[PDB]
DNA sequence: AAGACGTGGAC
DNA sequence: GTCCAGTCT
């Protein structure tokens, strides 16, 4: 019914022709792509290419990342966002030293045990280092699929990811199942975007059933997101004399799991009161006026923060999860970006 | 199944 | 504003 060897070869040329020359395919290395790959996840490319060099930097070998504390890691994904992506691969590339001796599992079912690999990591890292001819379908690739052969189910059912991947199952090119998969993924990046797709341009025009009928535009069909609830926050920055801040650590369930903080309560509506009573509970501390008022987006709900700042005076230990930090040694802690934007305000606000 | 789970670009 | 750049529970 489809050419799938004349589909094939009509892409797979064109990959060799337009690949663009990105960092994590200098080389197969299992270790780097899959480092490459799990970045990749809901975030773009141009926004991955720098923290992946200061990663593999930082973490060059799998052992290497096993071999480092948490909070190491943690650091170096900074800003990356879905941070559970990362604790799962430090915990997987751990479990991979441990149990299979630093060697990365080319068997799928052997690699899926580990934590944070699902059905896209396995195909994508197994296909490209290993050759093992495993569907590596994202979003991208069910948009490009979903055009090809004009199928109008909802891509956000788990099934019909799986229709594609049979439907990649069927026209593969078994020969080199890595470049196929690439060169689908790469085909949705350059050439069958999102909106407006330059068809004209396609290497697989003649082979997409959307175009003939002209509703490539249309595809692929989703569900409309479900609106985000929105959260109050109210954040403190407390400094004592000599200069130092008090931050906490986020437990490892959840929101922005062992990340740092300022400290901080979801005040759905005192501010400073709300602030004041919870500080001393974990220190005696009395807050002023906020200085400024922000949000910040998550993918399910939006933080509307207000910032407090304050003087500390050491009546007792700083205990657990909380720390005394230095201003000149808040650089090594990672914080989420909403409070990176705290710090900024607060230290702007200070001239 | 559906929500949890970050952040930034492109439209 | 919208859409989008996978995995766990
Ligand atoms: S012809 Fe157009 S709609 Fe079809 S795969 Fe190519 S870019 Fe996408
Ligand atoms: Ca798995
Ligand atoms: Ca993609
Ligand atoms: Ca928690």
């Amino acid at each position: 019914r489809f050419p799938a060897r004349e589909f094939q070869r009509d892409l797979l040329d064109w990959f060799a022709r337009e690949r663009r020359d990105l960092p994590w395919r200098k080389d197969r290395d299992p270790y780097k792509v899959w480092v490459s790959e799990v970045m990749l996840q809901q975030t773009r490319v141009e926004t991955v290419i720098p923290y992946f060099e200061q990663f593999i930097d930082r973490f060059p070998t799998l052992e290497a990342l096993a071999d480092a504390d948490e909070d190491e890691v943690l650091k170096a994904w900074e800003g990356l966002g879905y941070y559970s992506r990362v604790r799962n691969l430090h915990a997987a590339v751990k479990e991979v030293k441990t149990r299979y001796g630093g060697k990365v599992p080319d068997d799928p079912d052997e690699f899926s045990r580990l934590k944070g690999v699902g059905p896209y990591t396995v195909g994508a890292v197994l296909s490209l280092a290993y050759g093992v001819p495993e569907p590596a379908v994202d979003g991208s690739v069910m948009r490009v699929l979903s055009r090809l052969f004009l199928v109008t189910d909802d891509i956000a059912k788990p099934s019909t990811r799986k229709r594609f991947e049979q439907i990649v199952r069927e026209i593969m090119a078994y020969e080199n199942p890595g470049a196929f998969n690439e060169a689908l993924i790469e085909l949705g990046a350059l050439v069958c975007t999102p909106r407006r797709p330059s068809c004209l341009l396609c290497p697989v025009q003649a082979y997409c059933q959307a175009f003939a009928e002209g509703v490539a535009e249309e595809l692929p069909v989703k569900m409309k997101k479900t609106a985000v609830k929105q959260v109050p926050l109210a954040v403190a920055v407390l400094a004592d004399d000599e200069g130092r801040v008090l931050i906490r650590k986020r437990d490892s369930t959840g929101l922005l799991a062992n990340l740092w903080e300022f400290p901080s309560c979801e005040t759905d509506a005192d501010g400073k009161e709300k602030l004041e009573q919870m500080v001393g509970e974990q220190l005696q501390v009395e807050l002023t006026e906020p200085i400024v008022s922000f949000e910040h987006a998550f993918s399910h709900l939006v933080w509307q923060l207000t910032v407090f700042p304050g003087r500390l005076v050491h009546g007792g230990p700083v205990e657990e999860p909380y720390r005394l930090a230095p201003e000149d040694e808040l650089k090594a802690y990672a914080f989420p970006v909403s409070h990176q934007r705290v710090w900024r305000e607060y230290k702007e606000w200070a001239s």
